[PDB]
Order: C-alpha cells, then structure tokens, then sequence
C-alpha cells in the first residue's frame, strides 16, 4: 500500500522547486538549554505510541531544545491509513511546536524493560544500538560538502512515516523524507534489533543543484585519544573514543585498516576504488581496562559496518578527521563519495545495510588477520647493559589477531611487507609471536624527516597475505 | 649433625676480629663485562650438582664477572660430611677464581624441565620464584645504613652450605655466613618450591661495631612508571615495575598500602610500630594489558611477603624510593629497622618466612578490601555541556577489590574516611560501585598548595572498616 514511492514522489517534487528554509519558532528558554538542561524534559512513558498494542516496540518523541530547533512531522502508517501524529506538550514533563525527532524502544536487553534501540534526532542523523551496547557513533542519511572550505551542507529528515507493527513482527519499518538546499531524498529503513542491530536502507536521492561532494551512507564518530596518540594530559582513562579505526573491504578484496587520529589540522583521506565491498567505523578492543569510564562505557559502544547492495561504481571511501580538544565534538566522519554525480533532477538509488555490533571479529573475514591495537612508543635500542637508549625514531607496536591467526602454530614463519612515504624512513620492521594473544606483533620504528609534514605508512603480515593492511598516517605536527 | 650453630660459631668468631676486606683477583676481561657479555658464560648442565642422584633438585654455579668479582665458598652437607665444592673452569663454556654464587633448579613448571627457583648472587641478595613466575624483586640477608648520606654498607654471603636432599625431599636446606665491615651473621634457609615458593629463614646476627641503621628481612625491587605516575615519554608499556606497592599488616592489625613512586628525590618513609604482623613488596594487577612487555613479563613477576615469627618489638617498616631514569636500577627497598640495637657482640635472633607469589588476594585478609590500582588524572568538573573542565586539582582513582568485597550487594552504603597533610586540600572524595570489578572506586581530588613540598594522604572504605588504608604520598616536584 504505502511504500518508498510515496515518499520518492514528495522528494522528486521538492527537487523541482526552490528550497524552503525551515524557520525556528522555538522559545529562548529551550534554544538556550545545554545538554544538562535539556534533561529536565522527559517523555511521559504512559503516552508512548503502541502502548495499547501487543508489540514489543514502542515510539517516544523528543521535545525541541538546544540546536534541535525545527520540527519534524511524524506519521503512523497502518494497513488502512497514514495518520499524522499530532504534537502536544502533554507528551512531556518539564520540571504547536512539533516533535524534534523520535526514538524506538524494544526489550533488547531484558524481557520486561523497554530499552532504546534507535534515535532519530538532528539533521539526518540517527543512532542505533544492539544488545548490551550503549549509544556511540551515529549514521546520517546523507552528507554534502563535508570538509570543503566552502562549508558543509547538512540535510535534515523533515518527515517520517513509521509502520505500525503486527504483534509478532521482529522488525520495524521507517520511511523518511530528506530535504537540503541542494538535494532531497526518500529513505526506507528496516530495523532488526538483536545481539547486533541491523538496519536495511534503501535510498532515492535527487540533487536540486550541483554539489562539490556527496557522501553516501555516512558514519560519524569521535576519537579523542588512544594508545597510538595518548592523552597529552594525565587521564585515568587510557583511551577515549566512540571508534578507533576505519575498516575498508576494498573493491579488489584487500582489507584496509586506518587507525584514527585526533589531528592538529583537518585531515581528509580518500581510499579510491570501484565497487566497494564494505566499510565501517570500528571500536576494536573492549576490555574495560582500556577505558575505565563508568559513566559513558566507551567499551560498550558499537562498531558500525556499512554493506552496499550492488555496485556503487567509482569513488572513494573517505575519512575526515577533525582537531578537537574534547569528546563532545564529532571529529570523525566516513562515507562513500561518488567520483561522478548525475545532473540535478536525476534519481540516484543507493541500497545498503548498517550493522551495529560489538563483535568486530564477525565484521571481518575469518581468514584475514586484523589489528587489535596500535601502541605508539619512543623508539629505542637496548644496550649491552639492558638500558633502552632512545635513537630518535618513533615506534608502532601493531598487534594482529584473527579467528584463523589464533589457530596457527607458534613457529609459523610470519613476516611483514611494509612501505613509507618520502617524509619517513623505516629503521626496524620486526614480527614476533605473541603467546598471550595467540597472535603476531609487528614493531615498526620510523624516522620522520620533517615533523611539519604528514607521513604515511602501510604494513601487512604475509607467509609467502595473512592480515589486512595497517594503513597508518602520522599527522604533521605530531 | 650440621646446623645453624656450626655457622653461628664462625659468625660469632668473625665479629670478634677485625674485618677482612675481600680482594678481587678477577681478570679485566670478566670485570669489564656488561650484562650481554656476561651471557657468553654458560654453565655446563652435564656438570650440575646432584646429576647422579634421584632428586628433582639440581645446583649450578655462577662464574665471576661484571661487579660479581669476589668468590664465595660453597659446601655440600651430607649425613656424614661437609665437603667444599671445588672450583673449576670446566663448569662453564665461554664462547682458581672461585664461584660468584649459585642457583637451584627444580621441575616447578614442567615435569621434565629443570627450571630455576633460587639465585644467590651479589652481596647478600637472592631471587626466588614459584610456578609460572619470572624473576623479579630480590631479597637480602641484611641491610646496613640504607639511604643514609654517610653511605650504605652492603654485607655479603661469603660462604654457603647446601644439604644434599633425600630422593623424596620437597624442600632444600641452605646455610649462609654473612660478613660485613660492622656485622656478621648465620642464616638457615628452607626453600619449598610450589605455586608459591616459600622460604623459611632463621638468622643470628652480630654487630662488630655500632651502625646507624639495621634493616632486617630486606626486599629490593624497582618501579619505573605506572598509572599513578605515567611514563613521561610515550611507551607501548602502560606500566614498568617489579613491584607497585608496599603492603603492611601493622602491629595493631591495620592494613596499610603504600603505592610506589619513582620520585625526583630520595624518599624514605617509616611506618613506626611494635610487633609487625607482616610486610611485602607486591605486584598487584597481572593482566598482560598493563605491561605489554613480551621480553621481561613484568606481569609474571612475584610479590614477596615477609611474615615474622615472634615479636620483633619496636621499630618501623621502612620504604626507600630512589630516583631512576631506567629499570636497571633497583630503586625500591623495604625492611624492618629496629629502633634499638644491642651492643656489638650480642646476638640478635630473627625468624621469618618470605612467600613469593602471584596470588595477591592470598597475601591479604579475606575480610579486608585492597587497592587493585591507583590511576592519577587531571582533576575536572563536567560542565552542563558535557565538557570536562580542569579546575587545577589532581585526581586519584583508587579501585578496591577483595574476596569479601566482590560479594557485597551493589547497594551497600560504602563511604571513604580520608585525610591530607597541610600542603594539600581534599576537594572531592567520592565512592561509587564498580559493576565491572564488583568492587568500589574512590575518586579523590586534591589541590596541592606548594608543588615544591611533599603531600601525604590516607583513605579507607568504611560501612559504619571494609578496606586497607591507601597511604599515598605525592612527591615534591611532581
Ligand atoms: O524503567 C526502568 C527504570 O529505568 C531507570 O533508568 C534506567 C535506564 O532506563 C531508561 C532508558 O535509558 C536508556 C539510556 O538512556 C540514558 C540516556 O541516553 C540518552 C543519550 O544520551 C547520551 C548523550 O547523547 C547526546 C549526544 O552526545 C553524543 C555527541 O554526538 C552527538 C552529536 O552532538 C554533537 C553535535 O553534533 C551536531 C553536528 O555536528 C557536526 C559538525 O557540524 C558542526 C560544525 O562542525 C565543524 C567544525 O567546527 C567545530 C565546531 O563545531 C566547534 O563548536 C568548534 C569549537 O570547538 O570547533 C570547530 O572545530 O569544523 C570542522 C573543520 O573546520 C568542520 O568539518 C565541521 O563541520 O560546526 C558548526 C559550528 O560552527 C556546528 O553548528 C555544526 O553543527 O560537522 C562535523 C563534520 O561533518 C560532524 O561530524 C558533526 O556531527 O551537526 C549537526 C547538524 O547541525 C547536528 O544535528 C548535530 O547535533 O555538535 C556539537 C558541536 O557542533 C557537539 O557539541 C555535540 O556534542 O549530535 C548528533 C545529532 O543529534 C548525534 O548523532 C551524536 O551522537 O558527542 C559525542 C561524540 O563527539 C558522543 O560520544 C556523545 O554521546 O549529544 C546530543 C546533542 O547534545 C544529545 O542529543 C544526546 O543526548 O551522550 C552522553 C555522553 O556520551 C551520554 O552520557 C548520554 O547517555 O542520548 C540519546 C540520544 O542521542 C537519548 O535518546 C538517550 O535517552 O542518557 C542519560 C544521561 O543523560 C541516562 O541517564 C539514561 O540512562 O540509554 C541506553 C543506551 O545507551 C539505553 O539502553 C537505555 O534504554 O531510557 C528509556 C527511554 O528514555 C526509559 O524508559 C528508561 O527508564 O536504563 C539504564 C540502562 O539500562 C539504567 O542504567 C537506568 O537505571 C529509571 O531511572 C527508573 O526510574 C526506571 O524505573
Ligand atoms: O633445556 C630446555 C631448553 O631451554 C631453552 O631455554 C629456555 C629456558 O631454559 C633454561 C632456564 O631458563 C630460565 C630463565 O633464564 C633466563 C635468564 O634468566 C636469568 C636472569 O636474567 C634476567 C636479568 O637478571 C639480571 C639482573 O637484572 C635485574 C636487576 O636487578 C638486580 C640487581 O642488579 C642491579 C645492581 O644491583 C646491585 C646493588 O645495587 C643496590 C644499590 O647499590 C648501588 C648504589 O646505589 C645507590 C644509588 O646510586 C645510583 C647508582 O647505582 C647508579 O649507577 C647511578 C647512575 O644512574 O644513579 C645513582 O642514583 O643512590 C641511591 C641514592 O643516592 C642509594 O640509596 C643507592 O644505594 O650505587 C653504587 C654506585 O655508586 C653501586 O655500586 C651500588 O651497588 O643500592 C640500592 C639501595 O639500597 C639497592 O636497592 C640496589 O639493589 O648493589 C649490590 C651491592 O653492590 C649488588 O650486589 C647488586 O648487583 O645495581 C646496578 C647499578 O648499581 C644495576 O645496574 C643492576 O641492574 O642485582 C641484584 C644482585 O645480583 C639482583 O638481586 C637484582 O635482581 O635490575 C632490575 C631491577 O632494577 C630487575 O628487574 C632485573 O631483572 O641483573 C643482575 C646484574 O646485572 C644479573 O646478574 C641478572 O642476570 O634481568 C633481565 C631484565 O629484567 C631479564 O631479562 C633476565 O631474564 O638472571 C638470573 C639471576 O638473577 C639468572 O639466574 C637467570 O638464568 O635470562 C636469559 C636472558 O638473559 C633468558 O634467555 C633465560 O631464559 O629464567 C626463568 C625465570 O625468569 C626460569 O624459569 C628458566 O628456568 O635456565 C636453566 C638454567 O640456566 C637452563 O637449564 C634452561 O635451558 O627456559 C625459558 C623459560 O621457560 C624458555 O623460554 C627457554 O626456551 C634453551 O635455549 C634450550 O637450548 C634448551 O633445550
């Protein structure tokens, strides 16, 4: 009955007309709120949608506040009707504005507890979690001109339709209409809560005008510090980040792992390929000892893996790393950016799944080893007297692990194929067996010729390829 | 037949005569050796003592080299004889000097592998390990004038007698004669290899002249950096130390835990008491993730716990912390120093056990919680906008755990009784439940008034005492 086509015709139609700028009529008392103040507004769980039905799903809504200062329209779809969900203040306690966004609840952790699984709130952003997870990185519907000096353009999901589920349904269907100065689109999301929460996405996109850069299936995260770039000041937390790497499964079948930085200057990195097999911002390594944060539980925050359905043609998986002095800034972005876009008006179809998981092993081929961690260190040489003498190099300790690598005999003759750009020199490239992890450790020591330039390096473990490619960048002014 | 009395009469007799300075006739080629060079000398395992007997014990010997440049005499005791073990170069390959010291082998880890359990080498030092352990901290027979500006005096074990074991014996008996400018002594060690290796010690000590300070049952270790005092430079190792705290079981029954520092200036700390119940340099926290060192395995290095037999009267358990830029210096010392020593010639009896273990829980009363770790951090206040704003305080995150604490209901109302010296002010003293550890976490934030003075603080968890006392010192110029 109702389908993506219904929403695509609105999108098609919006693309053919001048963009209408949303206008805020939000009172100052709400717009001026900071996060802590925004908490004063809570939803009345007695008024949650589907409270009268035998579904484990429920729908709750956000009030406008902070920079969430334009309304979105929300519709329920039934077998027989599309019904606007009417706004009311009586959905909230505060101790015709319109909803800011919505969330979905489901007993994903405990049978008699309705826990959040999806949050759609801000622009075209959503956050998703599976069982035992805590909200971390975000996804968007679309990105336009991300990292361009001209200024990024942020689409919004301005309207939603949410199908009322049947009592036995284990998935939830959501449609969204996207509008942005130079683009519109129609989105069908099928959400499947589980150990992982999986989101099936179909999109239909239309430019209203030409753009510098489109970013398809965007992910947005945060990296403040980690063992590859330790906290400049003492912190009880060894690490702080919603993600620690970009994993790519290339067109050509190579696995690439780019550990994240919090750089001094904006860094955009393009992995140019044809027909990407997948990409994800991953949180690899979940021992609580790596984080020690009892409030935000970064150890419990998901990885997100994007899997295209079909051939996305020629473009790049692009990473954006933004300087931040704190964790409140989303300083990591990843997307697919097509090399060539169509003329305005012409429809682009993108189909993909997003998997939100804490099983990074499952987000990787079992016959291909992967980097558990990248530890930076002062490069040294142990003297005859056992004193470790610094020699001016930087050292990277890169531990590989894997479902198949953890199985290999200790005596397996593993070596490293490495490379470095011109601003750097590899002094040492050693591989040894790690009997604690059943994996293999690479130690790479490098001299930087000019600290004021970027240095890029690559490494993989081979017998005679066993591992993904560690693709590391050492930011200028590090 | 043979007993400690045999050795005590030699000791008694040496104390009544002028001290004879040992003389080195070691060739330059050996004295000039650094550790790596000293390795060139290996013992011929075919010539190990007791190779002709049905004992799991074996005895091997060290060649002189480095600063091990005076001989020690070694004797075997049998039922019928004391026999000098004759020196020979044919005990070694090099690819009448006399032995430098000896080691004991035993199948403590694997049934057909003779692994080291005891090393007696250098002055009056020995190192001991149980099953699955790697050599770490040391013990001595005695310490004299440790940390005194006049200069420490180092006794040596100049002669040893080692009882030949019966085939079924699970212990080994060793006697040693101690000589030092101003003191002599006789030592019986009974070594019991196990999961822990336990050393039963009887000593008889005689001063040849008055001394500034005697140190009974000394332990010697090393602390380079840890989470309470993180590596000033990037290191892949989160921590590096053979020990991370002094545990005291006081005369009065209090448990005290003093986390170690690598200070900028010599720090001596005295815990004055009567009838100490025990003390030990402990390595608390053995996840490999804390160390990451595959060469030296600090995670596998023992704790040593000293248990007096009898009442040692009035004195102090004393800790000495020495500045070091590297791990090769033994910059941690602990001992019992009597308040009052007898006149020279008069015999002092000290009986005690040393337990070398990796079960720190077993080195502590089950009804008393203990500090798993002390993490230093920049003190901050989270703002309304979730940004953590530094306020100029230093924060200590102190996690408690325990066989009984891990059992307590989460809702148990645990609070902290704390205190600080005059150079400091406690701004925050918070206790929360740690659901990952089943323990409780203390966060203490303090302002230092003068960074150029030492600051001391104490804290314990109480219901209405649950924990040992965390006795922390913040070194001047930290
Ligand atoms: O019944 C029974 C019982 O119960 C109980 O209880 C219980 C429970 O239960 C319950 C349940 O619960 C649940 C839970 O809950 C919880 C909660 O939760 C929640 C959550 O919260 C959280 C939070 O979150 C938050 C967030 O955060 C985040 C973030 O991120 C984010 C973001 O934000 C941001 C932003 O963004 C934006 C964007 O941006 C972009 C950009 O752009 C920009 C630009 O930029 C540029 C640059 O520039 C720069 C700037 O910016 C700056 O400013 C400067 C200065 O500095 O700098 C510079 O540089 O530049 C560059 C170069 O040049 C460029 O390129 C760029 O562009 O800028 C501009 C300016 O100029 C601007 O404007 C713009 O914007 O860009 C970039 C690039 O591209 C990118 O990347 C970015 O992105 O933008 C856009 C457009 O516009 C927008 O839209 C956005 O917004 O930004 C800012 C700045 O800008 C910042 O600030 C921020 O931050 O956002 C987004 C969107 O929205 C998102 O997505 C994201 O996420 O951050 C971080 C990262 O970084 C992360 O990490 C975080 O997380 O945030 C937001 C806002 O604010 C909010 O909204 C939220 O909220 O978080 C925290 C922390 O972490 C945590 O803690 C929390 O938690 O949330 C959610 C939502 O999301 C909700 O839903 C939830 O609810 O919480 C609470 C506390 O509070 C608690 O309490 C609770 O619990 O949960 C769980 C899970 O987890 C579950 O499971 C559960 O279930 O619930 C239910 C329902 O309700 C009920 O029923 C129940 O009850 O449970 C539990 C468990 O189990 C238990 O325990 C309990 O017990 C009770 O009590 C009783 O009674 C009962 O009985
Ligand atoms: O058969 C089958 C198969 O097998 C195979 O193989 C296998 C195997 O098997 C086998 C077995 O094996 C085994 C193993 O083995 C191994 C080995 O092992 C070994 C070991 O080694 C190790 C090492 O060790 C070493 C050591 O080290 C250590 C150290 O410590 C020590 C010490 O040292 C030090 C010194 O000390 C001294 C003292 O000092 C004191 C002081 O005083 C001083 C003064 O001071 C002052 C100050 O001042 C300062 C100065 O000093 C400076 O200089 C400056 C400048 O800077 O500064 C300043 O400041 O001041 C202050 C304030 O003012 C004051 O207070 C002070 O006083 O000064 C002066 C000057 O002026 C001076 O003079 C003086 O001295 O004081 C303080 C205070 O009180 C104190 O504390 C201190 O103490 O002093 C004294 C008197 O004089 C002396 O005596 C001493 O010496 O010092 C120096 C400086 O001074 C330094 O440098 C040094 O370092 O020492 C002591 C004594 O001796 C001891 O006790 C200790 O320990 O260090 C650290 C700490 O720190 C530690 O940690 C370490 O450890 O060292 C030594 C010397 O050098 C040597 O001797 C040794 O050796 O270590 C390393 C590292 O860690 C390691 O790595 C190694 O390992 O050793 C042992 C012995 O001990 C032996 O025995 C053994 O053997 O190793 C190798 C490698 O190499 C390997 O390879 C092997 O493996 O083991 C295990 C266990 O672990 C076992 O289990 C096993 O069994 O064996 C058998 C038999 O042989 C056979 O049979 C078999 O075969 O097994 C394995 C496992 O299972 C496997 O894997 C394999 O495979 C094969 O191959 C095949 O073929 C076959 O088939």
């Amino acid at each position: 009955a109702f389908s993506i086509d219904d929403v695509a015709k609105q999108a098609q139609s919006l693309a053919g007309k001048g963009y209408e700028t949303p206008k805020s009529n939000l009172p100052s008392v709400f717009r001026d709120m900071k996060y802590a103040d925004y908490q004063q507004i809570q939803f009345n769980h007695d008024k949650a949608y589907w409270n009268n039905l035998k579904t484990p799903f429920k729908l709750e809504f956000y009030h406008q506040g902070m920079y969430f200062d334009t309304p979105v329209k929300i519709n329920e779809v039934t077998a027989t009707a599309v019904k606007r969900i009417k706004y009311s203040p009586d959905y909230f306690t505060f101790g015709d504005l319109g909803f800011a966004g919505f969330k979905v609840l489901y007993p994903i952790n405990s049978k008699d507890k309705n826990d959040e699984i999806v949050s759609m709130l801000g622009a075209s952003y959503f956050r998703v979690i599976g069982a035992g997870q805590v909200y971390g990185l975000s996804a968007r519907g679309l990105a336009i001109d991300t990292a361009l000096p001209s200024g990024e353009e942020f689409p919004r999901f301005k309207e939603f339709w949410i199908e009322r589920p049947k009592p036995t349904d284990k998935r939830l269907t959501i449609y969204a209409l996207l509008d942005s100065p130079r683009a519109t689109g129609a989105y069908k999301f099928v959400v499947m809560p589980g150990r992982d929460t999986v989101v099936d996405v179909q999109s239909k996109i239309y430019l209203r005008d030409k753009v510098g850069k489109l970013g398809v299936a965007p992910l947005t995260s945060m990296f403040l510090f980690g063992p590859n770039q330790p906290s400049p000041a003492n912190n009880y937390r060894p690490e702080l980040h919603d993600s620690n790497g970009l994993s790519i499964h290339a067109g050509n079948g190579e696995w690439i792992w780019r550990p994240l930085n919090n750089p001094k200057h904006l860094a955009v990195s393009s992995f140019s390929m044809e027909n990407p097999q997948g990409f994800g911002l991953l949180q690899r390594g979940r021992d609580f000892s790596r984080f020690e944060d009892l409030d935000d539980r970064y150890d419990l925050r998901p990885s997100a893996w994007v899997t295209p359905k079909g051939e996305w043609g020629k473009g790049s998986v692009e990473l954006v790393e933004i300087p931040t002095n704190d964790e409140t800034n989303n300083n990591i972005v990843a997307y697919w950016t097509p090399d060539q876009l169509p003329e305005p008006g012409k429809e682009m179809n993108f189909k993909y799944t997003i998997t939100f998981s804490r099983d990074e092993d499952k987000l990787h081929a079992p016959d291909n080893a992967w980097v558990q961690q990248t530890r930076r260190s002062t490069g040294d040489v142990k003297q005859s007297n056992l004193i470790r003498q610094p020699d001016g190099t930087i050292a990277f300790v890169v531990d590989f692990t894997g479902a198949e690598m953890k199985k290999l005999p200790e005596d397996t003759p593993v070596t490293a194929q490495t490379s470095i750009g011109d601003n750097g020199e590899i002094v040492e490239s050693t591989v040894r067996y790690n009997p604690v992890t059943k994996g293999w450790r690479l130690v790479m020591r490098v001299k930087v010729k000019d600290a004021k330039k970027t240095t890029e390096m690559r490494a993989a473990l081979v017998n005679a390829t066993l591992s993904e490619t560690w693709s590391y960048q050492l930011p200028a002014n590090e």
